[PDB]
């Protein structure tokens, strides 16, 4: 109050045209129960797990910086303690503090918009035709919002199919500043909710049993204990991407955070680049190369009229990976009835025109060594790659050969925010002869994908905002975006491996959309 | 029929706290299931024996338990119902006492149990008995954190229960009192002490070995003459203390990395090697392992690759030059000394390696079949040397029970054979269970092999606090089961507990 | 606000205690300042990195600090005041949460923060603000003897510092941090003064560079020494205690018995050199077990070399002269690399130059001048106790520096020798002197780390500061590798019991 | 006042906690004359000789940047008064101005020590 000295305005004096909305009182002849809450959560304001968002330079005026869904999962103690119940009816309140320099100058504008009106294309005067609400970005005391359910039912369930009245916050002006250093005034604004005094909840169900309520949770695991998502080895360190590439698309190692696997890729560490099949050729070149019927991982037949681009676990990028294969008689010709076994080294070439693993063969090289049965089971592991020829690990191979197209290709992921590159995962390959050092980088580790496959929690937004913690000083080094593809990007502006601690980890803390402007590194 | 004073609740507690709390009335209507809520009965078993330990507390209820993972503190009694179920031809009696918090039962005779507050009931009955609970103590209320003892139920055989094979199943159902009551909101699922413990939902065909980096293909149960194992890699509490030389990762198992330091010649070219840990760190003897940790535990002749990399970028003038070769590990030899800090590999009749290069091994499989047996941990310091911070050896007590193993099959280079590596947990449960670090309410836990399309449990096992599940079997075969069939935490048991037969 | 309901003092405990005690009025309404209350945010910061993290005692008050040591017992909270040092041209807030006792602050996040009572100031604020700070517990009163944990208040940065600079210094926001006692707080029973164990004061004793002494070798202190590169765990056997007063290894109290052993002759042989294995007792002539849980003997040596020094024989029997026992003494040489040297077994070797004057089966007694030469002079290796046919076992354990960018502070004391070329030295974590204090004051560590200053006493002015760690040793932050070059008539002064997470001001 | 445009805090409420002391009027049954003092110099500030000090930037925290012992020597008319008496009793007023600029951000401590204390090694608390 008198700290400020009087450069900046103290209190927004506006509210929005909205009539009283009943609430859960309405739904009480219809319910089982009307469950209660606890007083404490109903008289304090607590962050929203939307809470962060900033306004930047960065940003154009008209850009969407929120976009809040009513709902129990607006409050970090209701979104625990809605897991437990059948349905809810009544709104909240929510209160923006966005208390900035006073140097600044800019506006917001905050409206309401209905259950079933669109909202992918407002232009910034359509948001003056809803009972809206500017204010600018030097207040000092927080601001309150009403949120107040109109619905044309009784009570809501826990359903994904009714639309709901939401909040929409955009850019009203260009966020000018007129200091005299070149220093960074970018506003950092927060959103804290509490519910209102017209809300209940439904019908109690068993705890953690129906979907639609499961949180998003990130593992505790550091980066000395993570495993690489496109070769079977460990990762080493974290390194952002080069000037020259801009998009990728590697079809193994993706899952996106709502828990669908996407390409070929699959859960299990041990079957990244191996397949297995029976061999049903030779051929007597220079080197000694064969025919292989691939089938799945698992030991079922494998049917081309399936909706993916290969057999999962094929490796999913040009070069020749080198490896072991090995084989165990179906028959048995000695020894009590064991069957023999023979173990040699091998070559898969996946540029040629005889790597078509969809079509169901796949062809390998033995380097002069004609030791290798027909008709007999085989499986292959990868140890790595024999040369650096003909090596690019952002190129898809085709599936089927030449004259053919590969399909169900998962999309391919590019940063779009200004000043952004992506960060990948980094471990170094082995060769077998030769002078180079190979790497190859993946989107997401192993175990992440494993958790989120399991974890199967909804997205409530599109990004969500994660910090790497060094957990012997108890700061933080720098933050970074986990979009909802399954991919992360930093903002910075050259390419090396990122220096930090192998022992840290990292932490979620909210979810933002894409126009949040990151720290740089 | 009991008769106790009324205890108070956290009404008693107001003016040392900081909130006063309240909780959903609708909680205290209905009787819900308690987490180790499940125990048997059978002529097999003798008065004197406590077939039922049950303390205070609120995860006695499965709504409570979801509440206090967002408060700090809670005082108060609860209420409790059993159920049996026995027909009219069994014939015994059954005793179900109130324990106060610092009294010792250890040995406590039958006719001695009837002195404190008891009931006693019939199996040929068909209506469920009430037990009152209450929470006598002598400070204002419990923390989640720390743990002083509290008021039981200790259950108990009262005449021998002759039933004229027969399995009595009853089960335990709880709800709070109404002067039960939580202290202070914290933020929810961040305190220990108040997780929940549950298993992974993998199917077969998702879970790795681990003890050699492949995949699981088959469970099975063991043979008559292995009545006792100790391995090294995989073994994990339900806690999450990770024994022995277990790690996280998959693709560090049975591997290693160093530097080769020496070369002896013999029909084939040795190459000793001096190795570090898998992170890149210098290894210091003086720490509590028994060796660096994701090295072989068995003895054999682990065949994989090792590859070099060089230091220096001299040839080619931008990048380092590449050799990768073939090896053979023997661990039962006397130069296999990884506690020490050495370990000896041999190449056929292959000169390319050079010396004070990093190498890495990768293991494949093995060539050879001769001393190949599975249940010896090797000697990590050679001869001269007792075998220092093992992990404990594992065995079934129960009579008629047997170990379940996860069977996995290994490639081997030449000859003949089909070799078997058997380990007692997957490597994702060792994950699971350290990053969960949920603690263990008893020392056995009850698990059921579930076909999820119709909900059908196929078969129960026991999972040990240790790390280990027995079945109740008496033949040693494979376990066949449907392809999408996973396991399910149901309860928490004593060692008193009789599996169905398998 | 924060949002607490009044918490009892000590006057719920009137029935169940016997005196009624009060303290002065006039401490009950000065604010004095935290030992630990201060910090500085800077726009360098994060949002979620904690700032305080405080917590309820009487410890927080120097004059309840030293009142407590008269009393059996407390109960009652505090009223914390926080201040700041800002202008209007800024922009930035903060939190101050509610934490109960039992709760642990493990790497919150900042939106985690915000599920406690607390408060959200910004950094403009002109006034001091209020926090209360009360006394949760489920018994009575609280024990000076038995400690129990209590509530904290925790500080966290929740948006980051905008303003602009002014130069080549940014603009940093200055916080102080001060308490005065609740008027619920009170003492319970008058005990003797200064009897109790557990409400000693950490002190360290005032003595200068030049009249302290090794903790691994006789000889006095030459300088102070930061570690080098290639030492990054150091593991030595003498000169180990911790600041409660445990010695660890095989540390005791004399100086003199350092690298010193004595006992009894047993054999006789002559290969080259003289040879004479000695079986050893103790240092004040008890015998020593073998299945004790120390490692060796205490005072034997714990380096590998070859340690010169001078051995003496006194006889027991009278031969002549009147019934006074007879005399001689000579140089000698023990390796302690070699098969030979096992003091846990309980023999220890020695090698004399070409002189057989040594009668067997007479007591002898070894005394430690210096080195023999450089050759295999390790002064980072622990022998082997046994020698071989057994390992080494329950050691101290090895020390490390964890802090990004933080070296080991070594005492440097060079060394004599027989013959040859070289400057050795060897370095120790305290003096001796450090050692006979620790052990003979036990007072409590309360925290893990303690900060210690070194003072110029013509000024009274620091020069630098490092972290004296629970288990022995302090680490400064320094990037080089070099003698430090200080006044020798200074010393350290304790300062505050810190965190593991507090930053050093660079060296 | 109106000057400063609200950017400075304008006054310090804050006293020491000390009580009222005798002065020279305790000691009137054992001295002799019990001189007195010119009205203007007992109502108006006057700078000491100790009267100018800086904070800067080069100053580190703690350091004692003001230390002054009661005279009659910290007034420079009482100073040459003094030299025709031959003792004194009673106390002084002090006044600091160190209002500085608008940008800036500092504090500074003041207290009062006893007579017999040591003040060469006071910490910050
Ligand atoms: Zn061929
Ligand atoms: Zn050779
Ligand atoms: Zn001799």
């Amino acid at each position: 109050t008198d700290g400020a000295a009087g450069l900046v305005p103290e209190s927004n004096n506006e509210v929005m045209a909205l009539e009283p909305v009943a609430g859960a009182a309405l739904a009480a002849p219809v319910t089982g129960q009307t469950n209660i809450i606890d007083p404490w959560i109903r008289a304090n304001f607590v962050q929203a797990p939307n809470g962060e968002f900033t306004v930047s330079p960065r940003n154009a005026p008209g850009e969407v910086l929120l976009n809040l869904e009513l709902g129990p999962e607006l409050n970090p103690y209701l979104a625990h303690l809605a897991r437990m119940y059948n349905g809810y009816a009544g709104g909240m309140e929510v209160q923006v503090m966005l208390a900035g320099n006073a140097f600044t100058a800019g506006k917001l504008v905050f409206a309401a918009v209905p259950p079933h009106f669109p909202v992918e294309n407002l232009s910034p005067q359509q948001i003056t035709m809803f009972p809206h609400v500017i204010i600018d970005v030097r207040t000092l005391e927080p601001v309150l919002l009403p949120l107040p359910d109109v619905r044309n039912n009784f009570f809501h369930y826990n359903q994904k199919d009714d639309p709901k009245m939401r909040i929409v916050a955009m850019l009203y002006t260009p966020l000018r500043s007129n200091g005299s250093g070149d220093d960074v005034f970018t506003v950092s604004c927060r959103v804290l909710t509490r519910p209102s005094p017209d809300f209940d909840f439904t019908y109690l169900v068993p705890p953690t049993v129906e979907s639609k309520t499961k949180p998003f949770t990130l593992p505790i695991l550091t980066l000395g204990e993570l495993s690489n998502s496109r070769f079977p080895v460990s990762i080493d360190q974290m390194y952002t991407s080069p000037n020259e590439v801009i998009s990728v698309q590697c079809q193994n190692g993706r899952c996106t955070l709502d828990g669908e696997l996407q390409g070929t890729t699959q859960l299990q560490v041990s079957g990244i680049c191996a397949f297995k099949g029976e061999v049903t050729a030779h051929l007597q070149d220079n080197d000694h190369l064969y025919n292989i019927t691939i089938t799945n991982l698992n030991g079922s037949p494998f049917d081309p009229s399936e909706d993916i681009p290969a057999p999962l676990g094929v490796p999913d990028f040009q070069g020749r990976v080198f490896g072991v294969i090995t084989q165990r008689d179906k028959q048995n010709a000695a020894g009590q009835s064991q069957p023999a076994n023979r173990g040699h080294d091998a070559v898969v070439p996946t540029y040629t025109a005889q790597y078509t693993p969809k079509l169901g063969q796949v062809q390998i090289g033995t380097w002069q060594t004609d030791d290798l049965k027909v008709n007999q089971p085989v499986k292959f592991t990868p140890v790595g790659l024999n040369d650096t020829e003909h090596f690019n690990q952002w190129v898809v191979p085709r599936y089927a050969g030449a004259l053919n197209l590969n399909t169900n290709l998962a999309p391919s992921v590019a940063p779009v925010f200004p000043g952004e590159r992506l960060l990948f995962f980094r471990s170094y390959l082995p060769l077998k002869g030769g002078y180079g050092n190979p790497a190859i980088d993946c989107l997401l580790p192993q175990e992440w994908v494993q958790h989120f496959y399991q974890e199967a929690a909804p997205s409530m937004s599109e990004v969500a905002l994660v910090r790497y913690i060094n957990p012997d000083t108890g700061r933080a080094l720098f933050e970074a975006k986990l979009h909802r593809a399954g991919f992360m990007t930093v903002s910075s502006n050259t390419s090396a491996p990122v220096v930090v601690p192998a022992n840290g980890y990292f932490r979620f803390d909210s979810w933002v959309n894409q126009f949040y402007s990151l720290a740089p590194m």
